[PDB]
């Protein structure tokens, strides 16, 4: 009754049947004839999951699907993966399995990985920089980390092959994938993302102080201030978990902070508007610079700078051009360069054979175009 | 017909020409300190006429603004404070602060002439007179702060000049408008280029800091993309408020630091928490003291042509982009490319089209 192919193929088990878990399995569904068995907390998003075909089996015996898998996937909160891994620490799983998880931070994680697997098993920590972690199955989308970093941090033992057979394994996310050690990973997020958080709430927080004693400030902090401060309205949980485990990271980056705002303080109170103005300079040019893609580094960015006009249509233009080229459009922005009506359009190829031809294309429908500044 | 001055002929006294000329029949004649600004003002029928004389267009003026940096503004004020005006005149400014401006005008003329400080609340991604537009302040704050003395009718008459930028005015006393623009403008535009500068601080250590940079920094960062010049000025003329302000937040950071290393998942949630019920609390899609970005998020899937489908859609429905990005960094971001526009309506506009063209799109919350 079962076709030989269905009963062969390879065999995946996805832990969290949500948005990100989901999305992960449209991606994996995407490029590989498998059998996605899904397993979650709450039953009704396995079974809605089993309806719009994310995942192909609700798991019965957890253990079962486990030690027939492939390739096993967490998509889970990260206490309980944690308990979960444990679990499978116990199974009897095959010699050629790949392992991984979806989480913000790494260190905890591996921390307890290292110590129930040592080398026996290929276990690659994942962290997807896209999406939501509370959010449903109903908004999976195969697409959903397309262009989007995805981490991936493997265990001190793992081959190299390993790391390729699971990059392969999510080629259909469309991800760029970058490999990190587990410290590395802590120290940047740490960085990049979560302190702007600590810091986020922090000016929520001190304008909440003074709007009680005038009420216009709740007024005046509609619109930009609000934008500004997105993150802020984030979890308080998922936050305060993930500053939990990074808070060693984050204790350090608080006390350079404290030492940044005592010598800005020294600066705005010497009232040296030079002084100033050069503060300000620092972070524009920095801030203006951003994707600042590195020759190196992963993916390659070869940029194009184009003299266009704040008019209706000036992009659609552009960009009908480039696609009647086949020219495929890596990234974009406006940059304001000087005054007028004119701005500087940036335009980010894949490689630099396309690059060239987007010049040249430009170039005959009489556009300027530069290569810096 | 009634005659006005406009000193500094830019985005925002151009601007602030249109609307009074959309509601007024009168002639206004320019000045600037770039002889370009005011010429290309007269082209596009901004200004009427370009001021040879200053003092004599000063003279015969019923109503006087100034749209100039706060620096040539005291100097012009000096100069305006020996000329001889029209007893009914009405002369007002446009300032980021408010404090060192009032201080000077109450210095010059204390209570013979009606000088009414303002600050309209919005901006633009452009500088030049190009881009003024009669609704540039549209259902804006414009904050009014008279002098002392000047009577209720001068502040009444004052709004009734501006009635065509639709903006909602406000009368304010000097000191409370730079304590509260403090607090809501000034302070996050300080904090917001001190953590680009910490995190460039680190970027020569590991350059995937550069590369890996957040959507969240990136957001609560874009400010710091603004004039460094015209904002050292504020931070300048403001810095005494400053100075209390960052004292709070070293004690805030101070007491944070508690907070983060006693390791309390419970109090850590709680400082989350009480920022989130704020931050969810404040107005809905509504203009304040930081103009906005007026964002949205839209699914496209990466092929050719996926750029080329959505601007051309919006270029349909006669929407100009400020500006668009592909998001490689988008945690909590649905949505991969990013389009930015001039104002709400605006947005509003690209939600329904690309909406009805089967695109997913979406907004923050
Ligand atoms: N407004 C233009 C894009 C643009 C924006 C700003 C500029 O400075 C230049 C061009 C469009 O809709 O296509
Ligand atoms: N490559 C698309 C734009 C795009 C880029 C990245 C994406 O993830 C999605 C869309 C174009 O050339 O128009």
């Amino acid at each position: 009754e079962s076709l030989e192919m269905r009963q062969m193929r390879k065999k995946v088990v996805l832990i969290g049947t949500g948005l990100i878990g989901g999305s992960l399995a449209l991606a994996i569904k995407k490029d590989h004839d498998v059998t996605i068995t899904g397993y979650d907390i709450f039953q009704e998003q396995v079974e809605r999951a089993k309806e719009l075909h994310v995942v192909d089996e609700i798991a019965v015996d957890l253990q079962h699907a486990c030690e027939e898998a492939h390739l096993i996937v967490f998509a889970s909160p990260v206490e309980e993966t944690k308990k979960l891994l444990h679990k499978l620490a116990s199974f009897h799983l095959r010699e050629d399995v790949i392992v991984t998880d979806v989480g913000s931070t790494k260190g905890s994680i591996m921390n307890e990985a290292e110590a129930l697997f040592s080398k026996e098993i290929s276990f690659i920590g994942g962290h997807p920089m896209a999406g939501s972690h509370k959010t449903g199955v109903e908004s999976a989308k195969a697409h959903l980390f397309e262009n989007a970093f995805y981490i991936l941090t493997p265990m001190h033992h793992v081959p190299n092959e390993h790391v390729e057979e699971l990059k392969d394994w999510l080629k259909g996310t469309g991800s760029h994938f970058l490999v990190l050690n587990t410290e590395e990973h802590d120290y940047v997020t740490g960085i990049v993302s979560h302190f702007p958080h600590l810091i986020a709430a922090g000016l929520v927080k001190q304008v909440e102080k003074h709007a009680g004693d005038n009420p216009l400030i709740h007024q005046l902090a509609a619109g930009g201030f609000k934008d500004i401060t997105r993150i802020a309205s984030s979890s308080p949980k998922m936050w305060s978990d993930i500053v939990k485990q990074n808070r060693e990271h984050l204790m350090v980056l608080l006390k350079e902070w404290i030492s940044e705002m005592e010598d800005l303080y020294d600066t705005v109170s010497s009232g040296d508007a030079g002084e100033i103005q050069n503060y300000f300079a620092d972070a524009k040019e920095y801030r203006d610079s951003l994707p600042v893609r590195k020759r190196g580094a992963i993916p390659a960015y070869h940029d194009l700078y184009v003299d266009v006009l704040d008019k209706v249509g000036a992009l659609a233009h552009v960009t009908s051009i480039l696609a009647r080229e086949e020219i495929s459009i890596t990234n974009l922005q406006i940059l304001e360069a000087r005054e007028g009506l004119l701005g500087v359009l940036r335009i980010s190829f894949q490689r630099e054979e396309d690059r060239m031809k987007a010049k040249l294309a430009l170039g005959e429908e009489k556009y300027q175009t530069y290569e810096t500044i």
